[PDB]
């Protein structure tokens, strides 16, 4: 049954609740972003109103074949009325088209649902600055102090520098980047830009990227693998057997692979700096795991929450175990005592 942390009290609304059938009392289903754990259940047979960003709506129409008449895209940073209730969508700094949702309840309560987000000080100058928020539905994916990772900019500099050095040493090296969902497009786009190449990929992945409103995209990506020296493959194929196999397919054009796996966190993070990251190598194949995250680190999360000063926090991630829940509630209390709210 639909969990309470997916329902918005005082409304007919749910958030990211498409796998429970017809939710009793729901007049409008919101979708924060196009990741499978959140859209699970949507298809061309869905006949209730879905509210989302323009980009999410492009993906629902083209990838899932949801019919147009049920897709209700909203502009960002704009006050809109849905079924009698004021709402605003804000950029969540997650994957393309990902939003946070502000609900202004008829009784005066203000609720922020973060969806999935990577908290940033730029959010402290959005429409959140303009009123008090009482209840926070929080993406707690990395809510423990061990979770440190570098800025996205530090990680992309590492990747660009590594790829440019390798391919300038060996012009017959191929760069491969793993993917299994939208998000993290900067990794492969920044590497292709430094090398003067388009990114090559499957027809299914090309179609997905063509839904994302990325500027100048026709100039950056392609389905002609033979003309490209950056290839995208499924994440599952980023291992020595998979990569050896792909190298065979390229008809002797290449004699080395340098591959990237953009993991979120890996416990190499508690000891090692980005400057110090090294690959796993076998023969003429090297694999780098790079800590590119689209979720808040512990410290980014804590700064956002201590700024916002909500009256009540409802976690949306790691809620299935008592140990996790109790850990998270302890940190919430520390933060509140340290800041004084
Ligand atoms: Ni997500």
């Amino acid at each position: 049954t639909c969990p309470f942390y997916k329902k918005i009290p005082g409304t007919g609304f749910t958030v990211d609740a498409f796998q429970y059938g017809v939710v009793e009392g729901c007049t409008a289903y919101f979708l924060t972003h196009f990741h499978s754990d959140h859209y699970a259940g949507l298809s061309k047979h869905f006949t209730f109103p879905v509210y989302c960003s323009e980009i999410t709506g492009n993906l629902l129409k083209n990838k899932l074949h949801v019919q147009e008449q049920y897709i209700h895209p909203l502009p960002l940073d704009t006050e809109c009325i849905v079924n009698g209730v004021k709402v605003v969508l804000l950029d969540a700094n997650h994957c393309p088209g990902a939003v946070m949702i502000l609900f202004y309840l008829p009784n005066g309560t203000v609720i922020l649902h973060t969806g999935d987000f990577r908290a940033d000080p730029s959010m402290e100058r959005s429409l959140l600055a303009d009123q008090k928020v009482h209840m926070l539905y929080l993406d707690t994916t990395y809510c423990s102090p061990e979770y440190t990772f570098p800025s996205q900019q530090e990680v992309i500099r590492f990747a660009i520098n590594t790829a440019f050095e390798a391919v300038t040493l060996n012009p017959h090296a191929l760069v491969v980047c793993g993917t299994y969902s939208i998000g993290k497009e900067k990794v492969f786009l920044a590497i292709a830009d430094v090398l003067g190449s388009k990114v090559g990929m499957s027809q299914e992945k090309y179609k997905t990227l063509q839904c994302l409103n990325i500027p100048e995209i026709n100039s950056l990506i392609t389905t002609d693998m033979c003309s490209s020296l950056v290839h995208l493959l499924p994440m599952m194929q980023i291992n020595f057997k998979g990569l050896q196999s792909h190298l065979k397919k390229c008809g002797g054009k290449y004699n080395q692979i340098l591959a990237f796996r953009p993991t979120g966190w890996t416990h190499s993070n508690k000891f090692t700096r980005i400057a110090d990251v090294i690959p796993q190598t076998k023969g003429n194949i090297s694999i780098y795991g790079i800590p590119y995250s689209e979720h808040s680190s512990y410290l980014e999360m804590k700064r956002f929450v201590q700024w916002l000063k909500p009256q009540k926090i409802i976690p949306t991630v790691n809620v299935g175990t008592w140990k996790s829940r109790s850990t998270m509630e302890k940190y919430f209390r520390e933060w509140k005592l340290e800041a004084g709210y």
